[PDB]
């Protein structure tokens, strides 16, 4: 049977290493051959109260191969709860008598495990939720990772910038972590330093990390490098000082890594990447953005089909 | 037959019973059996000016559920009367070149009928005028009651809330009047109360209706108690003193309901019916949001096919 | 495969008159006979910078009587180049992993071309870049002229308004001077008159164009029309003072006009084209605005599938 059909996809904590590695052979599974009407008669509601170029473009586009239809909004301004005063909960409640599924992306964080109260039994997919979870882009970089080093064990991964509001690096983190002898290297400034509760999440399950202040003293020793963008939209006024990337890399920082490794970034990029980097071997963030398609479409076809494909 | 072919549906005042029992009977076909492909090959605009959630969203999700596509927009900010200076006429003009029928909500009472007058042989669908008429709202609200009372004659209803400016009530109200026996009770601010000729169109067709200053004293009698939101956006800046909800549904006030009765409300609400009324087997207004999708599904059928 | 297959439409100063004449019998054979699956399985971007209603409207609804599916946004403020500081060379870039062909309007001359640079495999087609070229709108401007005049040599042309920043009159003047014995005439202040390097190409091919202060002095002589809008949106504040149109356009003024001549217009119109003229037999502008469908089906057609 299929373990997420009608299931609610809000964090990477509720999933299983198991459930992970289902939807990455899913995505193989499509990638190689299409299923143009898998989801015909499905419609599907993309619901996004905040910005989004990649996520929800990929989404919308994963429905359309997929021969399901997509109504919703990419503002709320226009919505009943944007002009005439209405609450999430209620939103939620209405939206969930016309569609089959639910993809939302909200500022706050819990906004997405909170829809789940009032939709009944129409799966709601998260989207993103403030700075806490991004499931969609852990599926994505999973596969992406998966696909350049043949392997989700035994990996060295230094995730850098800020990794305090980071929801991508939250999620990466916990899914990375079920699987075995990963190794991590944290790479931020003091004050957006990767949370205690990930810390403590590592600790308890015998996983080796450590932090550092510079890219170069571990170059040598990692497989995937993870760039991340300053949340400025997030941050606190204490945490104003922190506003420009304190971390910048350059093709010439490269002289040292290792043939096989990759440069990632869920994007967008502010200067934390320079130009330079686009056109050497390392760079891959632009093939991450690519795999959204495959993760995405193959998400969407477990929740809304009850047998697998095969 | 099929009387509503390539039809305008601007006003409840331009149909008839006949016309609304047809529209009820073919959403109550479409919603026990579905036909997915009974509008392929059609192409419908999805014009909003004004905000909306139920409305737009219902619309083009019953659009995809018969076959068909959609274009459009939900808010006229980046069109080309938004930013270059062009009249509503020319916009309608040049989109009845592209699509086989209109949907339109607009802030202007009188804006649907407008459009008729430049839309050639288009069909134009009216999703809300200003505080004028609400024709979709009003065909989905009988759908509901006729689902939940098992007939739409000789019924007790109350309308409660901003009568003055509910394009909702005012269609409701006078479909309600082309079916026998109906009595009406009417709960609002004094600066809101229904208008004029809503009530000379009820005393002329023998038609009981009263005035009442809360819910609780009509309670026992009513079969459908239809709340409404202030329209704040729609007041004058004299009548701005009624913006609060001057009457407030809670679950306690149920105590003395017929077992049959059900609360409805158009939506969205804001603090005239409480989070406590929800759980309570009286509380309806989620599933006749949702009967939105059968009752709009039917009308596009009706209008763009010619056989039933 | 054709010859415009996975090409770039950037410019019609890219293209050839059989190039042109390869979409216009194409748009001519689907508005005889469509194909509605003809592009099943396929996903396009509509990406646009700046307000349409038209261009937008059209380009979507073609791809849906084709069979295709509609990805994008119609204004940039929700994307991540919109709050979160991205260029728009990392937003082709990743867009271009997602779709079969890019569309796309933008107010900076040069930014379709640029687009070209960062799109790899996928095919962008110009939609306006400024006030430099509207190859689309080239398109559906010769279908028009075809089907109303029978042919596109041998004709009398005049274009009245601002030529300057008029992206459609770059792109129709180029197009027009590939075909053979047509004259042109240029009616415009002189603050916005057409650009020398347009009148420097016509010289070239030996084409006769002459300037001319009224449209009384041509009005006998015309078989089209081109009517334009003031484009307040690109002009300096100190040429401000042009913004009124110059010429206004009037159905008294057509008294002498031939029986085949057709007003013309991009749309959408502000004062140039006065609402008496509507009713004429002239007017054709409505009529132009859709035939905009059968020209985009026929682009997206050829560039998308490789046999004819
Ligand atoms: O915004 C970031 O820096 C990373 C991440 N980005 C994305 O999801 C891509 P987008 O915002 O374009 O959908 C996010 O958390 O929103
Ligand atoms: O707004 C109201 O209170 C009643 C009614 N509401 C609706 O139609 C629901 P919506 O605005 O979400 O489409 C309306 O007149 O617009
Ligand atoms: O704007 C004009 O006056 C002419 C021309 N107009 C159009 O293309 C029509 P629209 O802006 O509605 O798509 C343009 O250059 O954008
Ligand atoms: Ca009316
Ligand atoms: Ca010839």
């Amino acid at each position: 049977a299929n373990p997420l059909y009608q299931k609610h996809i809000i964090s990477i904590n509720d999933l299983s290493r198991d459930d992970l590695n289902l939807v990455l052979a899913t995505a193989a599974k499509l990638k190689a051959n299409p299923q143009p009407e898998l989801l015909k008669h499905k419609v599907i509601a993309s619901c996004f109260f905040e910005a989004s170029t990649r996520t929800r473009l990929s989404f919308e586009t994963s429905m359309h191969r997929l021969g399901a239809s997509v109504v919703g909004f990419s503002d709320s301004a226009n919505t009943s709860l944007g002009k005439k005063g209405e609450t999430l909960a209620d939103t939620i409640s209405v939206i969930s008598t016309y569609v089959d599924a639910i993809v939302m992306r909200h500022p706050q964080e819990g906004a997405a495990r909170l829809a789940t109260e009032f939709s009944g039994n129409v799966p709601v997919l998260n989207a993103g939720d403030g700075s806490n979870q991004h499931p969609t882009q852990t599926l994505l970089d999973l596969f992406t990772i998966q696909e350049t080093q043949g392997r989700l064990d035994n990996l060295h991964v230094a995730m850098v910038g800020d990794l305090k509001y980071g929801r991508t690096v939250h999620s990466l983190t916990q899914a990375l972590a079920k699987f075995d002898g990963n190794r991590f290297y944290f790479i931020a400034p003091d004050a957006l330093a990767m949370p205690q509760y990930i810390l403590d999440m590592l600790d308890e399950k015998g996983i080796a990390w450590s932090l550092h202040s510079s890219i170069e003293e571990v170059m040598a020793e990692v497989d995937i490098l993870y760039m991340t963008r300053v949340q400025k939209e997030r941050l606190d006024p204490s945490e104003y000082a922190n506003v420009k990337a304190q971390f910048v890399l350059r093709a010439s920082d490269l002289h040292n890594a290792k043939a096989n490794m990759k440069v990632l970034h869920p994007l967008p990029r502010v200067d934390e990447i320079a130009t330079d980097v686009d056109k050497t071997p390392h760079a891959w963030y632009f093939q991450q953005a690519g795999n959204g398609i495959f993760a995405r479409q193959a998400l969407l076809a477990l929740v809304l089909n009850r047998d697998l494909v095969l």
